[PDB]
Formats: C-alpha cells, sequence, structure tokens
C-alpha cells in the first residue's frame, strides 16, 4: 500500500483494487455514498454495509467518521474500489470500540465509492444552494450578518460569464450591488481564504424577476466561483 497520511507516518496505507472514472474527488463538506467491509488485521470481519439495505452515507471532513476515512475518501474517484489499512491513531486508538473493535487495533477496510454531491447550505435542505469547496480557507471564523467582507466573484449563467468583480460590502446590503440573496447566504458559510463554487436555484438567485442588465431571464439557475479574501465580523446582540 501507498502511504497517504498527511504526516507520512504510515498511519493510512491504500491499495487500489479497481480504478474509478473521471477526475473529481470528494472534498470537505461533500456528501459521500459508499459500500464498505471492515476487518481486524488477523482477518476477523466486524462489519459490512452490504449486509444492510442502502449505501453508507456521510459528510466528508466534518469528523463524523474515523480519521483514516476522511483522509482516504478524499483520494478516491467515483467507481473506485480500494483497500485501506488504518493504524489505531487513525481509527479507535486506546479506547477501541467495544464489542467489535478491541484496544489499539489496526483496521482494514474495503471501500467502493458510488457517488458524491456538494453540501446543501439551505435552511430548508431543498437543494437550492449547493457548495463545492475547491480549496479550504485558512481560518475557522465565518462572516456574520452585517460583516464587512472582501470577495472576488465570477458569476455564470449557462456557462457564460455575466459578472466578474472584486467587492467590499456589508453582508445584508448585497442586493444594492446586484448580488443575489443566496450568494450572500453562502458567503456567511465561508472561511477566510476559501475558494469555492456555489450553485443557486432560481428561488435563491434572481427568481421570477431575473436581472436584465446581466442578461439573466426569469427563473434562472446560476453558478458562482468565489474567493473570500478577508472580513471583519459585525457586532451582534
Ligand atoms: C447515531 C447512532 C450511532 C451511529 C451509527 C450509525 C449511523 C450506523 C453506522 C453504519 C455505524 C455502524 O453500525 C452498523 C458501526 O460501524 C462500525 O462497525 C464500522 O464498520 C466503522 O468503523 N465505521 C462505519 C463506516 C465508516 C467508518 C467507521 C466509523 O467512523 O463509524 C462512525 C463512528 C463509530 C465514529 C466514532 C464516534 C465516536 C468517536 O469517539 C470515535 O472517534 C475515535 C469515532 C459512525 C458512522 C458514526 O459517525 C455514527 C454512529 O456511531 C463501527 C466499528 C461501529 C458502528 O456502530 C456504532
Amino acid at each position: 500500500g501507498v502511504d497517504i497520511s498527511p504526516k507520512q507516518d504510515e498511519g493510512v496505507l491504500k491499495v487500489i483494487k479497481r480504478e474509478g472514472t473521471g477526475t473529481e474527488m470528494p472534498m470537505i463538506g461533500d456528501r459521500v455514498f459508499v459500500h464498505y467491509t471492515g476487518w481486524l488485521l488477523d482477518g476477523t470481519k466486524f462489519d459490512s454495509s452490504l449486509d444492510r439495505k442502502d449505501k453508507f452515507s456521510f459528510d466528508l471532513g466534518k469528523g463524523e467518521v474515523i480519521k483514516a476515512w476522511d483522509i482516504a475518501i478524499a483520494t478516491m474517484k467515483v467507481g473506485e474500489v480500494c483497500h485501506i489499512t488504518c493504524k489505531p491513531e487513525y481509527a479507535y486508538g486506546s479506547a477501541g470500540s467495544p464489542p467489535k473493535i478491541p484496544p489499539n487495533a489496526t483496521l482494514v477496510f474495503e471501500v467502493e465509492l458510488f457517488e458524491f454531491k456538494g453540501e446543501d447550505l439551505t435552511e430548508e435542505e431543498d437543494g437550492g444552494i449547493i457548495r463545492r469547496i475547491q480549496t479550504r480557507g485558512e481560518g475557522y471564523a465565518k462572516p456574520n450578518e452585517g460583516a464587512i467582507v472582501e470577495v472576488a466573484l465570477e458569476g455564470y449563467y449557462k456557462d457564460k460569464l455575466f459578472d466578474q468583480r472584486e467587492l467590499r460590502f456589508e453582508i445584508g446590503e448585497g442586493e444594492n450591488l446586484d448580488l443575489p440573496y443566496g450568494l450572500e447566504r453562502a458567503i456567511q458559510r465561508m472561511e477566510k481564504g476559501e475558494h469555492s463554487i456555489v450553485y443557486l436555484k432560481p428561488s435563491y438567485a434572481f427568481g421570477s424577476v431575473g436581472k436584465e442588465k446581466f442578461q439573466i431571464p426569469p427563473n434562472a439557475e446560476l453558478k458562482y466561483e468565489l474567493h473570500l479574501k478577508s472580513f471583519e465580523k459585525a457586532k451582534e446582540s
């Protein structure tokens, strides 16, 4: 196996069994759909999703799964089947996970990646604002309502560029600068230095009105490539 731990301490080793298709790999925030089987190092099978109904689903890089999985899934293409070997530091450590996993145990997983999709950022979870992070930001803070943000943006409608600007503005005042409401909501979910692509359904963009001077008709879906360059948070109550 190839060492894929960022510290290169052989914590996570990976063998590709079947090559996947295309070019894209899931990023932090993405929802991932897999089948897996898990073994102890001596060969004891402790679990499999194939014994259950549907695929196993989780949100990547949000700490829902053991560290080995966050690290390994981020390297897989759709259709790929791989085997990963995970040291205890990258799985369950001293604690173990009784009754299945004993203390200080090395694990082997067979994982097949079926699909992944961007993170739904809407309060209603209706798919109207979808984010695909390209490169994660450098800080943990995020802009709030009333924050002054510095952003670089490119807006596309049917893959044609209609807006390209670097802007300094107050969150909550974007409408006056011809920014759609869904975009301002997305920026409040970004970290300093983050590079991402945001997809907006019409209800979260310019809706039934459109935006005539950008040549955007009623009921248009939009795509923005965004950099959050810096921000100062506003005071809250
Ligand atoms: C809400 C109810 C419980 C909830 C249960 C489910 C949704 C069903 C889900 C299929 C669990 C499985 O049940 C059939 C079963 O999966 C295992 O058998 C397993 O193959 C395994 O290793 N997996 C599952 C596949 C991804 C990697 C890994 C995992 O990281 O799993 C995660 C895990 C345990 C993280 C711990 C959390 C505590 C930290 O302390 C520790 O950090 C050190 C890391 C799972 C997905 C959790 O996020 C969610 C849950 O726990 C575990 C051996 C024990 C686990 O049973 C509990």
